Order: C-alpha cells, then sequence, then structure tokens
C-alpha cells in the first residue's frame, strides 16, 4: 500500500457526493427530504434560509450514505460574515441535534464574525475542531475565495486540511480526546453559557462507528462545490 | 530498524541512571549539590524532607544530563497517601519552577489523596500528564507494591506507561497540544485557584530541545530504583 506523508493510503477511486447541479444524494438530519432554505445556486450548494419560519425538524444537511475511514473533499467559498460548518462522523439520533455526535469543522471569515474571536485561542476559527482545537497554521483566505477542505479519518486518527496544508490532526478513543471534549462546551463538566453536556457520552464515542456527512443549518453566506469522498 | 507496536525503535543500549547505593549522576534543581531530605534507602531514592526548614534553593532532583529522544523506565513504590511526579522535558530556569517547562508524570495513591480527584476527570491521577491528560487505562497497583514507569519521547511524540500498558500519547509542538495547555493551569487563561499562568510560553515549547529528567520535592512515601535510559 503507497501511503503519503502523512501514512495515509493513496489508492482508492474518488465518488462525486455533488451533481453540481441538484441536491440528490443529499437529505435533511433526521428525515428523507431536503429542507427549506437549502438550495443549488450557480452550480453550488448554498443555505439561503425560508420565509417559512415554521418550527420544522433539524435543519442540517446530509449525505445519504455512512463512512467510517475515507479521504473526504469539498470546496467552500463564504461570503463577509459568513458561517457554517462540516459535520464528518454524525449519528442520526431524533431530538438531538446533529453536533451532538460529530466534531464540526469550523467554516467562518475569520476577520468579520465575533464568533471567531470568541472561542479559547482560536478553536472557533475556520478549520478548527468548534470548540475543541485551533488550527495551525491558518491557511483560509480572504472571504469571497474558494478554499478547499480535505478531511481525512483512518482507523480513528483524523487530519483537518485547508488549501492543501496540514492544520491539525487528533485521534478519537483516547485519553486526549476525552480530555479535549472534558474542556468543551460538550462536557458534562462544562460552564459555557452555551454548554451541550447532554452530548458528552456522545462525543467521546465518535468514530466508534459509521457516521454521516452533512452541513451546518443557518449556515449563512456559504457555497460548496466539487465535493466528493474516496472510501480507504 | 526494527520498531515496537508503537513505532519505537527497540534497538540501543541501558544506561543506568542509579547504582543503587548512592546519589551519583543526581543533583539538585539549579544547582550543583543534592538539596537536603533527598536520601538513599534500602536501596531507593526517596525524598524525607528536613527538620532544616530553611529557605534554601528548589529542591527537585534531576539527573545531569539533558536527554531529548528516549526511552526512560523507573520503579517506584508509594507509601499510603503518597504523592510524587516526575518531570522528563524541564529546563534549568533560576527563579521559575521545575513544573513550568516539562508535563509531569502523576505519582499518587488513587485511593487516598484528595488531590486524586481535585483534577478534571482523572487528570491528576497516577501516570496522568499533571492537570493536562488523564490515564485510560489505569493500570497502577495499590499502594506498597512496586510499579514500572516507562516513559517514551520519540520526534515529538510522548508515550506514558505504567505496568507495561501504554496509558497515554500525544505529540508536543501541535495545536492539540496548545489546547491541552490552554486548559490547564499553566495557561494564561487559567482561572484555577492553583493556576500559573507564568508557565505558559514554556510550557508550549515542551519538547522542542533537550530537557532534563527528575523527580519532585514534597514526593512523600515515595521511592524510586531500577532507574535507566535508552537514548534514541
Amino acid at each position: 500500500q503507497a501511503l503519503d506523508s502523512d501514512g495515509i493510503p493513496t489508492g482508492g477511486e474518488w465518488i462525486t457526493m455533488f451533481d453540481g447541479k441538484t441536491l440528490n444524494g443529499w437529505r435533511g438530519y433526521c428525515r428523507q427530504d431536503v429542507p427549506l432554505g437549502w438550495v443549488v445556486e450557480d452550480g453550488s450548494i448554498t443555505y439561503k434560509g425560508s420565509d417559512n419560519k415554521a418550527d420544522t425538524g433539524f435543519g442540517d444537511l446530509i449525505y445519504d450514505k455512512k463512512f467510517k475511514n475515507f479521504v473526504f473533499e469539498i470546496e467552500w467559498k463564504i461570503d463577509k460574515a459568513g458561517n457554517s460548518g462540516i459535520f464528518y462522523t454524525a449519528q442520526e439520533i431524533e431530538g438531538t441535534p446533529i453536533y451532538y455526535s460529530s466534531p464540526e469543522y469550523q467554516l467562518l471569515d475569520n476577520e468579520n464574525m465575533p464568533d471567531a474571536w470568541e472561542g479559547c485561542d482560536g478553536n472557533r476559527q475556520a478549520g478548527a475542531v468548534y470548540d475543541m482545537i485551533m488550527p495551525d497554521p491558518q491557511p483560509v483566505k480572504p472571504y469571497g475565495n474558494w478554499n478547499k477542505t480535505r478531511i481525512v479519518v483512518y482507523n480513528q486518527r483524523v487530519i483537518h486540511y485547508m488549501n492543501d496544508v496540514k492544520i491539525l490532526e487528533f485521534q478519537f478513543g483516547t485519553p486526549v480526546w476525552r480530555a479535549l471534549v472534558d474542556h468543551s462546551k460538550f462536557s458534562k463538566f462544562s460552564t459555557s453559557p452555551e454548554k451541550c453536556p447532554e452530548a458528552y457520552d456522545l462525543m467521546l464515542q465518535c468514530g466508534k462507528q459509521p457516521g454521516y456527512i452533512g452541513m451546518q443549518d443557518h449556515g449563512y453566506g456559504v457555497c460548496f462545490r466539487n465535493i466528493r469522498i474516496k472510501e480507504l
């Protein structure tokens, strides 16, 4: 097996997750239909939101296939002060948010969004594991430019890349993972005003089974294209 | 190069750090002499403490040689409610504690010492990186038994073992390391009543240069033997 410098197999076939035209392959989190607000505009997936403000289910969008070991790639562009997020180990649990069961690869305009600086030491910047690990380096482009994201999960090792540069790496199922969860908003020990202590046991078990890839609801100003995956 | 299952080279020669009789090879942190309180008793190094309560320097004991990549082994026995700690990347900085510049491999009677439960989720238990990473599993023996510790540092990867079982692993110089430091007492962001925010930049740079191995002052009830190292 040929391996790249991060020890990740270089073989496999890419499968396209987005046809450039429709949301075929995609559906809402915990539902069979596409939630109101998601559209295809100029060859990109984007959440615009709806004038219909009725209390429907969760609105996050997932690709309709579970993955475990993979190399996932997606390109994204953010409008000024935009925000979104990519989930990649999510479990469908009725009544429970998508972000309780997956790390979030954060998407943010670092220059213009106040949540950028509301983390601890950059852990809510673009490319972070939201509220857990800050990226270093920070290769995000200015708003209005297309960024390339790659996320690798391989035998519980997780690597985030941004614009072809590795920005963080960690491993599920380890005491380090537990320590990171323990200090986050997902902790049973958290005193954050955005605390979600009921996520704790789910977050501890991330990556121990297959999960979904998807994107955040209310992710204003973010467009996605060139979405593909190689199973490992 | 033959590697063990953790990818650590299996070749090299062991060098004995303790002769079983004297403290030859050892000296105080930031000093040429052995601090009052350290003795050899029944073939083990131990800190008894002194009736002399005069304000001398720091009292921690280091082996008089810097190391970078190595496999370090030491055996220890703790009396009921004892405590100590092993440093392994320490810098000698006059006026600054030893524990500002090295992770501490914690030694504790988990059953009988209140600092055991004063951490977050076991990060002050035996084998922890003190205040940063809890061990999992926890293979420590009951007090009064000899435990075997192994600490590996190899190209910035750190592995703790206890009684021949791996208990945690991490890597210096990474955003994960920074996140772990950020949530500890060593953080510039800390609100611990034992906060040491002036350690922050030193702790972030651990493992970027050679450092000392040593043991904590006021480490009551802990005896050390069979102390050896293999440079990698």
